[PDB]
């Protein structure tokens, strides 16, 4: 489905953005800061590719993904190296790829069996994952444990994607409710400072 | 067999019990204590379903083993939320695990191939994998690295299982004897103060 | 290839040395010592192993490697038990591992699919994946974000791996081109302070 594919590009942009984000905040340079973004864009996608049993991972032979990884990496480095005093969105561009990715990765699950212990659990590593692998990398205690609610809205966007599906809701509208629900709840939590 | 089913949910409960631990005494609320509890109980058997080819995990498949993970963890929060001046034994719940899981991950490896390096590998790496992914998301150096004797422990009880096995011990006794010597080695080096 | 066979060893020995040395720096003991050079020398090989869809992973499996591993991180705790005050070259030992696992670790991707992303990916990730776990587990950002040109080098080895066997060089040359490649590129960065 279209929207399926949308969901992949969006969210391997927008967590190479809070990847590249991270090193950069780190001190790193051009280099770092690709290895840290391509990281982040394509670790919650093989975590979830070697869960389901699918070698090798599609983030490592589906050349867009990849390509866009790098690129959206790239550009980040570009424009916080010119524009270093403007504000930089860790949590926004993360919180948007956890809604991508909660819900396109609840698809791939289902799409392997109708458990929904696997399509939930499966869902929300494959949303966390990357970021889970940068914050290890930069040597942080994870926004998985330092938030309280990051990974149980995860759980919930890969649970009303499950709950859509089983009801025969066309996969499109089971994709943007599912991301919709995900990302509106982490807007709600850090604009309510429910995390403080 | 019966004990393979109990050490199952023994390892479950006791790695739980020590995330859900680790968690409180990092300051961390209901939910990220849940995420800790059961990253740590369900951790070592997706890593040892991953290098025996088992996809997907058994623990995101078979319902009671997450639903025990959560259950315990959530029991654990309540009664420090509720005791909190009262002893939080940590490395006496990992202890517990790392026998059940040394014991029944070597079981599982044993069934795919009779060669004692794959068992007794695999099998430690069942036992501490679980606690490592606990110490590595808590940013610091876990216990692998910390406790001079706790790995090769974890070696020692696959190893054990492996011999046993070797020597047609029925499967009911060669789990008990191989979770008895680790436990066992395990309360030594506590208490007699070798890892200091 | 005999070439192939003896990088393996070259590779597990170097990374065995380096992460046994780290260990030492971080004053941890004789068995906690063997656990940082064992999990150091067979991680990267372990973790392609997965990418790739083999299991049981070939280290676990094949008695020499991990004989070689332990054997390898024992020499090197005993070295410095004895010879406390001598260097310890943990970065060329690293770098050395680092050319052994790019070349080879593409080799077995290139097995796998003539896809340049999967074989120059699944390389890099070989030839660093044992360093980064080590510098996890050691709980300090990795040499992959902290050194700005090394996990780029080992892509750049992976490459020319990819380039020599797609222009049909012998696989003995060109392992030998993309494990000199990688290491030159290394000594450089070091020697010339390029990463400052
Ligand atoms: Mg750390």
């Amino acid at each position: 489905s279209i929207v399926f594919d949308i969901f992949n590009y969006i969210g391997i942009v927008a967590f190479a953005i809070s990847g590249a984000i991270k090193a950069v905040k780190k001190g790193m340079d051009l280099l770092g800061v690709l290895v840290l973004g391509f990281s982040t864009a394509l670790g919650g996608g093989i975590i979830s590719n070697l869960l389901l049993g699918k070698t090798p991972p599609t983030n490592l032979i589906y050349y867009p993904y990849p390509i866009t990884a790098f690129l959206a990496s790239l550009a980040t480095f570009v424009f916080y190296r010119i524009f270093t005093n403007v504000g930089k969105p860790l949590l926004y561009a993360d919180a948007i790829g956890l809604g991508a990715f909660a819900s396109s990765g609840a698809s791939l699950a289902y799409s392997v069996s109708n458990n929904v212990i696997l399509v939930v659990i499966v869902g929300a590593i494959t949303a966390v994952g990357g970021g889970v692998i940068r914050d290890i990398l930069s040597n942080e205690v994870p926004l998985i444990l330092t938030r309280e609610f990051y990974a149980t809205t995860a759980v919930i966007g890969s649970f009303v994607y499950f709950i859509a599906s089983d009801l025969s809701v066309p996969e499109d509208v089971a994709l943007i409710v599912s991301f919709l629900i995900t990302l509106i709840l982490r807007i709600l939590a850090m604009e309510l400072k429910w995390e403080l």
